[PDB]
């Protein structure tokens, strides 16, 4: 019949909190801006410094794991187990140990996922709408645009949406946000190192932080992704080194390519037995009812790459990745201040924090692939205390990174 | 206390645990208390056979180059790698005309499903097919889109009844509309898959509704009957109102993998006319961090010539389990579902509560398999038992059954 030739029927309204929405995901939109500039100039030779998509080699340790795990599929059967979609005893275990022995998190507070940024995205369905939300500005762009999808916040007001509470970090406060002035929400998210900035944040800061949620009743959810990064030995690694912080904080991390490593999708959470809702509820217990429905639990080829990740030949490989992606970043800050440029970060993360005053951001970005063809990305991609910087991933090879610097030197030395 | 947050009401409207875990309990449970009983499990489903070593060879290839490859760049996609989404259109859509821009790989359609529901927010009514796999309701419930449980089942979702009498298919005529309809085919528990004059029929209640059809397809793989269509898509006009999930998951029948793919047509609009295709997509990059592609790799080799005749003979392998679970039970005068399009079969117990069954089954017989109560308020009276196991164990659950039943 002519019904199956024609279109339209549907009475299903958009939902309204993605009319919200300003824009595509940064990201993306980045790697879309990245291919029309190579379609404009087919001859560039183009290098990122922009997502962190060009991640070094895996270790070999640990990509042998995750091999001998997959070939092993062809001569096992299915597993089959309470304990658990939450994932694997022995993996939790060395994560509890390795991550958290000072800190006093048990293998049954830990749940291991595919990705830290999937587990947000369950994390404010845990939430729902209800709840307000603070975010520290400029963050990685995951926590504002799910509280947006959600509908946890109002509309966008041309600087940021209404109804999130930004807790600004800038050079001037040495990127940590002033609590004394800072709106009580029911959610805070805070990351240490923060991507963009790099800043980790100190045992005082954490310590302030921790008594800031604690006195406004507040869950805070912490993103240590980038705490392998931090050399500073009064910056914590994980916010539970903090006292009383196990009764307000969720913590996630990612072993994934977003944390530096090539090929993997894994990463954990941490929700304290200790976490209660007002009325009582403990936290713990809708964590793991979300996990094992919206969930089908992380593959037992990555879980064997994280554990191997754990194990001695695996920690010295990742120690050797972090410490050449920590040089990458000391390389790309060095030739930005030696040109005059102010530089944060770099020394507790994989990237740096450039001021580029005066012009939008988005618009140096525009100009650095130009006349440099390298890919950056722009600060105001990380909310509104963004504006006015750009950020320069350190992971790529050497070599990418030693042409960037001449490329930068040649255009703006 | 320290905490002033509320928890969320959407979850204090749970009345009890999620179905597979709970059955995992009860199966460790019953061998603490008998830890010489050798359990046989025909209940979740996990005991999936080896995975064909081609499928397993792309993936380990894919792990060991780890090691000597820089991470992927790229703008085609975080939608998932352009080979295995072409690789799939051409495999599943190449007669029903969708395009590899239309797929959306995943790590499985559970968590698609969760992200589904995340894009549709709590204000859409829900339908969904009844009996079927928990997620459904469950991710609608967490959603905020229902009412309180109500002893039977929860206030506001339109259950869409499927039974031996209506021959496992609604009376459309008399269900009430909606704005999202969840139906699955073949659907788990039952077994059915539904006919093109049905599936026909679904579309354009679907259309005349104005309604979004969620179609879960993660089984078709095993539909033997020509005359039930492996994908919505098959129906004329499904392209405008349909989004399709399927899965080579472990789910499916595939040991160790975590992999999924959603379909969603550019030509699905919502009510204003803004595209699906762009939300889902929002969804997909910013709540998903793209399946690895590891799995991907593996994806793509069962899609190739060896994989499908390894893929092939592995489906052949269970629906041959199913037709002996079939056959014991017909034999001893059970009525008896499914197997014919599906690897599981769905056993009527009338008179008996399914959780009475289930536990009746693993004193009597050491045998786990899941009660249909488990699977909404029509599937009591039933129980489901999983295809998805060795020959050697599937012989042995028969010759207990026959000894318990026969």
């Amino acid at each position: 019949q002519a019904v199956a030739q024609r279109a339209g029927t549907i009475d299903v309204q958009r939902n309204e909190n993605f009319g919200k929405l300003r824009a595509g995901y940064l990201f993306p939109e980045i790697a879309r801006r990245r291919k029309a500039h190579q379609e404009k100039n087919p001859d560039a030779k183009i290098i990122s410094l922009g997502i962190g998509d060009t991640t070094e080699p895996l270790p070999k340790y640990i990509a042998d794991a995750m091999a001998k795990a997959a070939a092993g599929l062809a001569t096992r059967e299915g597993y089959s187990g309470y304990g658990a979609e939450q994932g694997q005893g022995a993996l939790r275990e060395a994560v509890a140990s390795t991550f958290y022995g000072h800190a006093g998190r048990a293998a049954d507070e830990i749940f291991i996922s595919d990705g830290s940024k999937c587990d947000i995205a369950r994390i404010q369905m845990m939430f729902g709408s209800k709840p307000t939300v603070a975010v520290q500005d400029p963050s990685y762009p995951v926590y504002v645009d799910t509280s947006v999808m959600m509908g946890m916040t109002g509309d966008h007001n041309g600087t940021g949406f209404d109804g999130i509470e930004y807790m600004v970090c800038n050079p001037d406060n040495h990127f940590f946000p002033d609590l004394s002035k800072a709106k009580r929400t029911d959610i805070i998210f805070f990351c240490s190192p923060n991507n963009p900035t790099g800043a980790a944040a100190t045992r005082a800061q954490l310590t302030e932080l921790v008594n800031f949620a604690r006195k406004n009743g507040s869950i805070l959810v912490y993103d240590a992704a980038y705490a392998l990064y931090i050399s500073n030995p009064d910056c914590p690694k994980t916010i539970y080194e903090i006292p009383g912080a196990d009764e307000v904080a969720i913590e996630t991390c990612s072993f994934s390519k977003y944390a530096g490593f090539t090929g993997v999708r894994l990463g954990w959470t941490v929700v304290p037995k200790a976490l209660k809702y007002a009325n009582g509820e403990p936290v713990h217990a809708d964590w793991n009812r979300v996990m094992t429905t919206c969930f089908n639990g992380a593959s037992n080829i990555v879980q064997a790459g994280g554990l191997a990740c754990l194990q001695p030949e695996g920690l010295k490989e990742m120690n050797a990745m972090i410490k050449f992606y920590k040089e990458n970043a000391q390389i790309l800050k060095t030739t930005f201040t030696e040109m005059g440029f102010s530089v944060y970060g770099g020394d507790d993360a994989p990237y740096i924090w450039v001021g580029f005053p005066g012009k939008p951001s988005w618009d140096v970005f525009a100009e650095i692939l130009e006349r440099c063809n390298i890919v950056t990305t722009p600060g105001s991609g990380y909310g509104p205390a963004g504006e006015g910087f750009v950020r320069a991933s350190a992971f790529g090879s050497r070599e990418n990174i030693l042409e960037a610097v001449r490329r930068f030197k040649e255009a703006y030395g």
